[PDB]
């Protein structure tokens, strides 16, 4: 059975107990923490591609409104995000089972733009999700999996100081 785990989930739930939240920028800024994660139970020798995307937790804005994070009262729908791959795709089962894998270089933006980058809406909040494709066999098979523990909200500065100083802490 194919096997995918969160590394240093430790670190992840002190965030997620503060709201955790993460800046986007008009050229993108990498995530702290980083998504790392522990992959089992893959065939060695089968090629696979390792995907990366955000889903909307809610159809709401939130407002970080007297040192608390508010969800507004008007819902609207949330398209899906882009798909980033990681760099190390296409690869092998064996290569992906070897080390944690790393997504240390996705940049997260709040404008459409040229390649890499991911725009995420600011104020929503986003449940990290990846895909595990395996490629180059006859049979195309996906796996997918969401790390509750790493949903944040996407800000364009910090607004919980209780964050900036675990980000700085743990950095
Ligand atoms: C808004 C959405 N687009 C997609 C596809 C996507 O972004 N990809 C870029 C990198 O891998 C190839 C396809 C899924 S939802």
């Amino acid at each position: 059975e194919l096997r995918v785990g969160l590394e240093e989930s430790e670190l992840w739930l002190r965030f997620k107990e503060l709201t955790n939240e993460m800046i986007v920028t008009k050229n993108g800024r990498r995530m702290f923490p980083v998504l790392k994660v522990n992959v089992s139970g893959l065939d060695p020798n089968a090629m696979y591609s390792f995907l990366l995307d955000f889903v909307a937790a809610d159809n709401h804005r939130w407002k970080y409104v007297n040192g608390e994070w508010v969800p507004g009262g008007k819902p609207e729908p949330q398209a899906p995000s882009c798909v980033y791959i990681h760099p190390d795709s296409p690869n092998f089962g064996a290569h992906w089972m070897k080390a944690p894998v790393s997504f240390s270089k996705v940049k997260l933006t709040n404008k459409l733009n040229g390649g890499g980058q991911i725009m995420l809406n600011s104020l929503h909040k986003y449940e990290p999700r990846i895909h595990i494709v395996r490629v180059g066999g006859p049979q195309r098979m996906i796996t997918s999996h969401c790390f509750p523990e790493t949903q944040f909200i996407a800000v364009t500065a910090y607004q919980n100081e209780e964050i900036t100083a675990l980000k700085i802490k743990y950095n």
